[PDB]
């Protein structure tokens, strides 16, 4: 048993499509900081915690399902909900947490540290730490983009300044050294939530795709991008808030976690070495989905669940990274598959 | 009841829940329903598109909706609206195959058809429903209906056939002798719940000190929140460019509105008389009652109101949609329905 020879912790990612429980074993260096972080357990249940009825029966039954069969007991647990939960009013959220609190108090096998909806900024911080641990780069400026179901996050080094809001900035000391980060999160710009604004725009789907209200897809990536861009800059003002900061704090290497990898390593996009550029992404989306005829394209992939959405998503990614953030179309973006960020919680609690 | 009159069931499979309605009616020379009377009403949550797409789950949900009704051997229409439209066809099939199965094992209900209707068909039943209740179908004056939904919004009014406009935005039918032609439009994504997800971190849209999901505080101000909502209206959806020129050519002689507006207008916080409002008075009251009020105080003052937190946002949004979007005079009267009336009576009629 790993946890007889090592420290162990559970982190629950209470995300938008389901909850995923992670259990990690680890050692600690000279400063009681985790090293040799290894995931020893990993179970996901569906749907998201924010999408279940908020009462004792449903919640008790939900947690029981997530946690009954876990191979290690008597370890600290963190339950962290992200953007799906941020969409509910604080008053609705409290109902979920008060029942969850009562469940965890009646059991003797888990030791709950906190159960809460984390802010996207905190989410950003855990993303950055997880990736930098993973790349063995915690001793060049590293940037992280996390593309989620309901929100997206961006994080990268920036010296502290009092002109920029306190919630958008973090300082920490890490394996001996002082790192200041800018954290941002855009609620509503996740792929799932943004997409609900564009389901009727012909330019975002393959030719003759039947759109929800009866019109036909007439796919064109450049055009769909500009539509997505209207939402990013006119509404959320991504460009105005992010671009001038990147202009003063250039990033050396970009890592994207979350949904981009699902698209990138689909049967429909082709990249090598887990790297893309937005130029190639938009061009591939344009030629390989947007200008394809839906009948024929569905004909080759009649059993694939998000193919239909790939003209819009390639267009969205470009809009966000290039028109929002102001990353050069030719700048390499590395990507990690979602199959992670909860490694960031293991790390942050020992600083 | 249904041996003295001929009758039918309609299921409104809405975004937030499903609503079964059983109607008794009679007919006239034109074989059109008259004396339409709702004899049974059952409501359950959540929305159909929101439950787990499996046989056990879909089974129990349907049974809970339908096995209740004190009637035997009745035709039923199952119409799913905007919540289902949010899902790709391949995602919708499992729901409907599970539905076919359920109905096939009983004979209480004779399923006529089960279908995801368009926002345009929705907008047709809306308009039928209002005018049936108003007794204006059996012309002289021009009634329009705006339907304020969870995920989408509908607007509908009379307009003579035009070959420039897509067939999908135009409905033609003969009723009680006279033919009628209607413009129908639906904005998927601009319904109340979906649009809210883009503005949750907007201080201008919330009561002073409301805790925004990101950690900043509400600092209420209606005009300002309204302008923000207006960017989603026009810069993203192009409502003004689509609707205003038409209305200008085909003026509406009276405005009705069903859905979320009625709940708001008839809440404790807003004062309206005679089942009518104006946008100028809505946005002033919103700004006065909510936006410019302290949150804790107002929260403590209305313990039973779980929508209250978004009344600053909702009043600014309704004004953005009706005034900056549609073009309606801030001083113009809008009738709201306060509730023996549902859009599903329009399904009874339309056949």
């Amino acid at each position: 048993n790993p946890c007889e020879k090592h420290s162990c912790i559970a982190v629950i990612d209470a995300g938008s499509t389901g909850s995923r429980l992670h259990i990690y074993s680890y050692d600690t260096d000279d400063t009681n900081t985790p090293i040799h972080i290894e995931e020893i357990w990993n179970k996901k249940i569906k749907p998201g915690f924010a999408s279940i009825q908020p009462n004792s029966v449903t919640i008790d039954a939900y947690l029981t399902m997530l946690l009954a069969d876990a191979p290690i007991h008597n370890i600290p647990v963190y339950f962290y909900a992200t953007a799906g939960m941020r969409l509910l009013p604080q008053s609705q959220q409290k109902k979920y947490y008060d029942e969850l609190d009562y469940w965890f108090r009646q059991q003797s096998q888990w030791q709950l540290v906190e159960a809460k909806t984390i802010t996207g900024n905190d989410e950003a911080l855990f993303d950055w730490l997880a990736v930098n641990y993973k790349l063995d780069t915690l001793k060049k400026s590293v940037g992280v983009m996390d593309m989620g179901g309901a929100s997206v996050q961006i994080v990268f080094p920036m010296p502290k300044n009092a002109e920029i809001s306190k919630h958008n900035q973090v300082e920490l000391n890490i394996y001996g050294q002082n790192i200041n980060l800018y954290v941002h999160s855009f609620l509503g710009l996740g792929q799932t939530e943004m997409s609900h604004q564009f389901l009727n725009s012909p330019s975002c789907f393959a030719n003759d795709y039947p759109l929800p209200d009866g019109e036909s897809g007439q796919g064109n990536a450049p055009s769909c991008k500009e539509e997505v861009t209207s939402l990013m800059n006119s509404v959320h003002k991504v460009n105005q808030q992010i671009q001038p900061l990147l202009a003063l704090n250039p990033v050396n290497e970009w890592y994207s976690i979350g949904g981009i990898s699902n698209l990138a390593s689909s049967q429909l996009f082709h990249f090598e070495n887990s790297e893309l550029t937005n130029q190639s992404l938009l061009q591939q989306g344009d030629n390989q989905i947007c200008h394809q005829q839906w009948d024929i394209l569905n004909g080759q992939y009649p059993d694939d669940e998000y193919l239909y959405q790939y003209c819009l998503l390639s267009s969205y990614y470009y809009a966000l990274m290039v028109d929002g953030y102001g990353i050069n179309p030719n700048q390499t973006i590395h990507y990690i598959p979602p199959e992670d960020w909860t490694i960031g919680v293991v790390l942050h609690r020992a600083l």
